[PDB]
């Protein structure tokens, strides 16, 4: 058909693609929301490592002594460390739910306290638990990686 007619059509198509794309990114954003409720592993490690370096081998979190949160809370107040119970709790969750931490939970593996003492050994029941959580965590991770790529 005419030229002004074609130029207006091509401009509409271009606007469509650009509105469509912006639409799926907004959708990916909303879907990703639930997967970003906890701090990232790097953020979690950086929250705890400065105060309790014994809990880390380099940047890698060691398996944590049972009930250690209560000890960390006590230490935060004695040292007047700027860290709320909530932020402590969230960083610990990000760590114990990471693939690396879950992979380390094998029968006979050691849990450590802040001074480097072994407090418990991982049981067969904890190993079964970890393998199953790992199965779901990886699925969640693949979903958020895909969604993030939509955004990138």
């Amino acid at each position: 058909p005419p030229k002004w007619k074609v130029k207006k059509q091509k401009l509409a198509e271009k606007a469509a693609r650009e509105a469509e794309l912006t639409a799926k990114k907004a959708q990916a954003r909303q879907a990703l929301s639930i997967y970003l409720n906890l701090p990232t592993l790097d953020e979690a490690v950086n929250t705890l490592k400065p105060w309790w370096p014994g809990l880390f081998d380099g940047d890698t979190p060691r398996l944590l002594a049972c009930g250690i949160r209560d000890v960390l809370l006590e230490d935060v107040a004695q040292r007047n460390i700027p860290l709320s119970h909530k932020k402590l709790r969230r960083a610990m969750k990000a760590i114990t739910r990471s693939e690396s931490y879950l992979c380390a939970m094998k029968a006979g593996a050691c849990r450590y306290d802040t001074e480097g003492y072994v407090t418990e050994h991982i049981s067969q029941e904890e190993e079964v638990y970890a393998a199953e959580r790992l199965d779901k965590i990886r699925r969640q991770n693949r979903i958020k990686a895909e969604l993030q790529a939509v955004l990138d």
